[PDB]
DNA sequence: CGATCAGCTACG
DNA sequence: CGTAGCGGATCG
DNA sequence: CGATCAGCTACG
DNA sequence: CGTAGCGGATCG
């Protein structure tokens, strides 16, 4: 699979520049590649890399680890019961390095040097986000596409928070607001009893779903490639369980669809959600796995955006190309309304895809591995 | 036709002097054919039936399938991306056989074949008869020797550049071709009856356009070789006599059927004159080649090289085999284009390359599916 | 767990001697572990490391895969029906490095791989050091001597029958005729095993082994570097496969909910220095053309023979070869395979053969490996 | 695949013991294989090869090419059609071998070219295998809720609601009376389309998906028998034969080219037979008719059991009642030769195993010319 | 998302 | 006469 | 459909 | 003690 070499070319790529910046000794690519044939990506690598290697620089810690963590929350605490939240934050407080809203690339880790979240302003260089608004604007313009015929739906007529309408947009939009998700291996509302197959809205080959992938297979490689820099284990984990899926036909149903999805999907994680024109109350993100690191990109036009991390005390300048990594079962971070239009996309897991294709899921990295 | 029925006999025939030559009995041509219409042929015939013979008795193996290494390259994978290349060596090594301190040029006819005995490369040197090769050696002077030939054409277009690795356009980059004094034009021709434009799979192929005029130099030429052709046609079916038999099947149905390509009675013309099961020939005159896979035909495809002119240091290198392989004029190699790594540096000389080749899609549009690579005992059969 | 730690110990160290043997720069043991702690084991290992250099450096090919051979053969094809074998022969032959020149028997070490670098056969002649064949020896004489051991209590069931098919491994036309000091007949033991037909409830320990201080029990306690040795070997051969085993043995010990009577089988595993399966004590009999069939296709078996023999032979005929198997010889080949006999000798003989059962794999949730390719040693 | 082997086996031993015959010299079975291992199959060979041999002795001759039969058949041709039946009969009459009662003696019937149209071979199952058939047909139309009743009560339902283009299962040809065994037609196949689906990729049949179904265990009950129906197929039609396992090959190998290939696989490994598909009539009545969906070329091979004494198979285009008694065996080019059974005097059962000449396209496995005779001497 | 492609005729 | 403008699914 | 199976507790 | 009767998916 071509797609899967382009997704490896990136993320070594990138981890070769972030080495040439911390010695001093810049790296400079030769080999004839994809690299070398897309300026576009090479730029944006070259910009992640820039940022990630500020964002590695500063460091803060937490005074407990993720494991205890992890052990004292509720396998579906999001986030809504305050008492519960209370427990949390007194138990597990922000230590004295955070007792402000940053702007600079930073990163949390825990009491053994694992990475909670990486916060990544401006990762996306402007002709990807170029790119990125084009395609999502395709998407949420179309006259009798899944968004409209949902917010034509909604109108006639937390639990469910992600499509309720206080959150979405309300005025001026020339997006659409609503949410859509793409996978090449799910499983549908309640039917989460049968074997995995294509998501819907990926299902119809030529479809407004389809065709928004082939629109921005480089953001994904641009974004797979950071997740590389900052968890390898779980990059390659997840590009195991894309090659388990597309080789092993017993795993899904309409395993034809899921293998050309696979072909179209430049991404080693297991589901991407756009969501457009809405906001985010504080949560935490509950149908993934434990130790999974998920990716957020915010785009739009807009100006004050913010992502609130309340324990660990801090609000982070949430701007388009912005880049956070977060282990979103963990941390709890919400983004209110902006001054304008906004969507985000969101790279996240499915543990059930890992047991079904018989990879492990890794336990979340050390900022060392970094290093090596 | 008498091109199909003429390169049909000279393969069957072939094959009774290679098996005469295994069993001891040696073939004594006694029926009234073709073959006995031309005493050129059949000597070349058994030329190539002793080489082919030497061949099959000195046998390398990869301990690999090429359906894995298949499987493990990617689609436009011709050599590149070195770190690929470095993963695929890795992977699929040249094996205890071809693996050696320093390297290997060979001189002695042989041949690769893969752990489940599908050939993958059949070197034969001094395959093709002395005549043969003064006949090649004439009709390739009289193409790159004109006047106002494509070969000049070619040579001026490109005029504009040259008083001003692979990559785009390599077969004729100006890099490649011999600077100095020929007497033969460096250029690159090529010939199909049916054919398909770069970009353009989508319409109905045609007729090459080296061969449209119907005495232009191109159809001249095919008409100055056609024993040659045939000799080359004959040795591919004594290496994948299933895909000789599917590329002359569908020539057969690309003649009958009329509906099948543009042009049409222009495609059956050449055609007729076409002594050949090849999809495709082409003819590098002058040009060193780098190292490259062929990427644009079937997978299973076996590619003919012939290799003449004057030159006494040819050399042709496969590095997952870990081998060179002496390359003079004469010398003929069947190899799977799109497996096999190969390269020819400069020579000490003027030389010409004619590669044999398919093209898939005429497969598809003729109704013959395309067979899977022989195993080298089914010539044993 | 000393039997675990024992045997991954012996088959790293073994590992080692053989690397340094390989680079010219010779392992020196410096570690403080199980190997100091025996000198004897140090020593097998060492005469093992240059047995299988020696084999290593001497590898035929035979021309195709034991993919291919495997999918034409039929799951239960242990060599009975002659036309099927001389169908095997004509699509899967000996090749032309087998067929051409070599001696009526073989002595050298070697090997046989398949065209992918598959070890399908190694011959390791006098691999056992004299110390383990003299313990070995003892044990085995020490099963064979008693009045009513398992041994003489079979002997006596075959009662009134003496006034391939079923049963083979058994049969009294193979059993030495006259007299003899050891008792023919056939053993078996395993920490945990299915009887015949009745792979449908949980193993449990090997009739042999559960009487806390019968023959059986200090017949494992007596060999327990013999089988050190041996697990070390096969780390050599096929590495997946021997930390697969180890694992293997490592959940039977752990989980109680795979074991039917479990403490005895934890005895057993603590006092089972193998990664294998399962091991069969034959004693005094001959050996007919065989596959053994019951295990699984990748499993790779050890025959370790001895006794006071002069001219013993291991015969694989789809390898056109004969081989020298006299006492001290060790033999590691894919039974499932591989034909292979051993006729009568000119004296009294045992083997300990080494094998595997899949279903074991299965309930202890561990894959069954792919056989390793000999460069990967 | 040893199933495979098995009916390979088979069909060896029994062309070796129809070859001992001819010769004088009796085949003498040494090899340790599946036919020294049961003696059931071993017998039931012989009897096969006794009957086969005789049959193959007695030969009578039509004075036309089936070719030209087929050729001036319309595709769709059953014989329901009483003016195209008088134009077939004048074109094509019995000839002066056949024209002038019910025969009783093992016998074929050829072509103008050698071919055989038909093969009857009376009392050509051993006892032990009809016995062993007639327990398994007997579970099968036993079962409490299973295929054979429901279906005996949409009969009735509709029969009774009420107060040929579906004449197989119509309701005037079943035993009406006292039966043992409930009558109705089941129809068993690895590979097969359904109606309405005619027009997806093949998949298994709805009677054998239930991994222990009544339909998988009624497969697994007579493998010896469809083994001995596979060899006797062999003797008459080897390209046939072979060219049959080859499309079984290819449908187990190639998971492409079936849906639910999962299950396809299992119930190839449990399929005795080189034929496409088996149907099972349980106590109906036949009329005459030709078989028009399988391919031209094909020979197909009934086989009927029950405890009834008056049975006859009726053949008009060769002016020719067989007798037609539990044991009876009759290979036959259905698409060609009209053929009819009559109501007995008793309970009966048919096995009708037939081939989809598109399995064979799928395959990409040519469907052979029907056999020639002399092609049993060589 | 820029590049790949064993080439060609329409047309200045 | 020469050469511009393809041409389009797919490749990393 | 009879045979295969590297064996064993339940019990006269 | 000694040994009868398993035991069941699968093999040709
Ligand atoms: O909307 C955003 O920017 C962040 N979204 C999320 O964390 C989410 O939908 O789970
Ligand atoms: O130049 C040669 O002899 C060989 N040439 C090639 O393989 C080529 O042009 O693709
Ligand atoms: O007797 C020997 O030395 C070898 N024995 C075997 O292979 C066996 O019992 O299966
Ligand atoms: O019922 C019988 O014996 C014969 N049956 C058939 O020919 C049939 O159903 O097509
Ligand atoms: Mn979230
Ligand atoms: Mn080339
Ligand atoms: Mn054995
Ligand atoms: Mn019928």
């Amino acid at each position: 699979l071509p797609s899967l070499l382009l997704i490896d070319e990136a993320a070594a790529v990138l981890g070769r520049m972030i080495q040439g910046l911390r010695t001093g000794i810049p790296y400079i690519h030769t080999e004839n590649d994809s690299i070398k044939a897309n300026p576009i990506l090479r730029t944006a690598l070259w910009q992640a890399a820039y940022v990630l290697e500020k964002a590695y620089r500063r460091r803060y810690r937490v005074p407990w680890t993720a494991r205890r963590y992890m052990r004292e929350l509720t396998p579906r605490q999001d986030g809504r019961n305050a008492n519960r939240e209370a427990v949390m934050a007194k138990e597990f407080p922000p230590g004295a390095e955070l007792n402000v809203q940053e702007i600079l690339p930073a990163m949390i880790i825990d009491a053994e040097d694992h990475i909670l979240f990486c916060y990544l302003p401006s990762c996306v260089s402007p002709a990807i986000m170029t790119i990125i608004d084009a395609a999502v604007g395709t998407l949420a313009t179309t006259k009798d596409g899944h968004l409209q015929k949902k917010s034509r739906a909604r109108e006639g007529e937390g639990a469910n928070w992600r499509e309720a309408l206080d959150l979405f947009r309300q005025g001026a939009c020339k997006m659409t607001p609503g949410v859509l998700t793409f996978a090449p291996a799910w499983w549908p509302v309640g039917h989460e009893n049968q074997l995995p197959g294509p998501a819907s809205t990926l299902k119809p080959p030529k479809g407004e779903g389809r065709m928004f992938l082939s629109d921005i297979p480089i953001a994904s490689a641009l974004v797979g490639a950071i997740l590389a820099q900052i968890n390898q284990p779980l990059f390659e984990s997840g590009v195991k369980v894309l090659r388990e899926l597309y080789s092993n036909s017993k795993l899904t149903k309409d395993h034809s669809t899921v293998s050309k999805i696979i072909e179209i999907w430049f991404s080693p994680f297991s589901s991407l959600s756009l969501i457009v024109n809405r906001a985010t109350p504080i949560h935490r993100d509950t149908s993934g796995p434990i130790e999974g690191m998920d990716i957020l990109v915010t785009g739009g036009n807009y100006s004050n955006g913010v992502l609130v991390t309340p324990s660990f005390n801090r609000r982070w300048t949430y701007n388009p190309g912005c880049v956070v990594a977060l282990l979103g079962k963990l941390v709890l971070h919400g983004v209110p309304e902006v001054d304008g239009e906004r969507y985000c996309m969101a790279h996240f897991w499915r543990e059930r895809l890992f047991d079904a294709a018989g990879v492990p899921f890794p336990y979340p990295s050390k900022w060392q591995e970094s290093y090596t």
